């Protein structure tokens, strides 16, 4: 063990991916289990101190730099300076704010985006209101409805933790605008996850695209609003989006519609259920990127059955999710329990090639992100 902490203490000479992963794990190392709850409940306080001044302005009233009392904060959020006063503490002792002499406070660099509707702390809104309380929800849900992994649209444990488990997660959504707006503009912080361009070279589907001018370049099935696509064809003249097809449900396909600019350049658009058959013939690239992460194996099976049935023989099935090492990285293996409240989990290389072969298809091999497990898998058929 004093390899790591030699290794570290390089880092924190040096300092006056894993510049602080080190940090986490000599914290663990370190740590007796009591010292360990200790610091996981405040972490549940350190959250909901920031949840309350998030909803309560009180970030919002504290200027981004200089210095105000808790006493003018309080009176500029009309709220008790008493409760003002011990949840900012709790920011004030993780050092999220700061507190100058014994009754002002100010902002950190650690606190400022919290000042703000943004993705950043959309993501903290989100995590506290719709992923903490499922996870408190498990070892009920567990007992519930078996201990077994959990998978399917109704009956998630979220659905369960919010009273109807009979309601599907978007069901549930589609009844509060409000949540709704949070969580799309969550989602916008990963909404670049790294794309292909750049970690996967299309040259190929070029001379691809001129060797066939006729057939589909590039499927991307379930593609939302098509950003990977947009990227992948930008300035590629060989790499057109017109040859290219972007298919999600007909509801989002309308919405695609409904908010692009007149004359602009688009792919293809397609509503359809990629639970069903395929309705691009013989494309030469098919790109299902974060969608197969929602489901069972056994639904994935049937989703890259569709896709193979539909492939040509030089066609590639490029599948862009998390592949996890085993054992996984802390913020996959943290991912993949979030999923489980949806219905879904991460799998490792062995995992998903169980289900492609199940599919038809083989892995002829994997681009992975750079600092990270995201990565491309490229199948074709076997
Ligand atoms: N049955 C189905 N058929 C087609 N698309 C579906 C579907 N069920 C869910 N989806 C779509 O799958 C997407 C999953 S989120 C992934 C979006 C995009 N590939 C990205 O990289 O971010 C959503 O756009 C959703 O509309």
């Amino acid at each position: 063990a004093d390899q790591l902490d030699s290794l570290a203490a390089l880092l924190t000479s040096r300092a006056q991916v894993q510049l602080v992963k080190g940090l986490k794990d000599a914290a663990g190392l370190v740590n007796e289990a009591r010292e360990d709850l200790g610091d996981l409940m405040m972490s549940f306080v350190q959250v909901t101190a920031l949840r309350l001044l998030i909803k309560w302005k009180v970030f919002e009233a504290i200027p981004l730099e200089g210095t105000i009392s808790y006493a003018d904060v309080a009176a500029r959020v009309g709220i008790d300076v008493n409760l003002i006063t011990r949840l900012s503490w709790v920011l004030v002792a993780t050092g999220v704010l700061k507190q100058d002499g014994s009754d002002k406070i100010q902002h950190t660099a650690r606190s400022r985006p919290y000042a703000s509707r943004n993705p950043l702390s959309a993501m903290m809104i989100i995590g506290f209101d719709e992923y903490l309380p499922a996870l408190l929800a498990m070892p009920g849900y567990f007992d519930t409805y078996g201990k077994k992994e959990p998978f399917g649209e109704k009956h998630t444990v979220k659905a369960f933790s919010e009273g109807n488990p009979e309601l599907t997660v978007n069901q549930i959504l589609a009844s509060s605008p409000e949540r709704l707006g949070n969580m799309t503009l969550a989602m916008a912080a990963m909404e670049n996850m790294y794309p292909l361009s750049g970690v996967y070279d299309f040259s190929w589907v070029a001379a691809k695209a001129a060797s066939d001018s006729n057939r589909p370049l590039i499927v991307d099935v379930g593609g939302a609003k098509g950003h990977t696509l947009q990227a992948i064809c930008k300035d590629t003249p060989a790499l057109p989006i017109e040859r290219c097809v972007l298919e999600d449900l007909p509801r989002v396909i309308q919405v695609v519609k409904d908010t692009s600019d007149a004359g602009a350049q688009a792919p293809q658009l397609l509503g359809m259920d990629f639970n069903q058959e395929q309705p691009v013939k013989g494309a030469v690239v098919y790109l299902i990127r974060r969608c197969l992460h929602d489901y069972s194996d056994e639904q994935c099976v049937r989703i890259l059955g569709h896709l193979a049935a539909a492939m040509a023989a030089d066609s590639v099935l490029l599948i862009g999710e998390t592949v996890l090492t085993n054992p996984p990285s802390r913020p996959t293996a943290m991912m993949d329990i979030l999923l489980a409240t949806i219905g879904g989990k991460e799998r490792t290389i062995d995992a998903f090639g169980a289900v492609v072969g199940r599919a038809g298809l083989r892995i002829k091999g994997v681009c992975k992100q750079e600092g990270g497990d995201f990565s491309y898998i490229e199948c074709v058929k076997a």
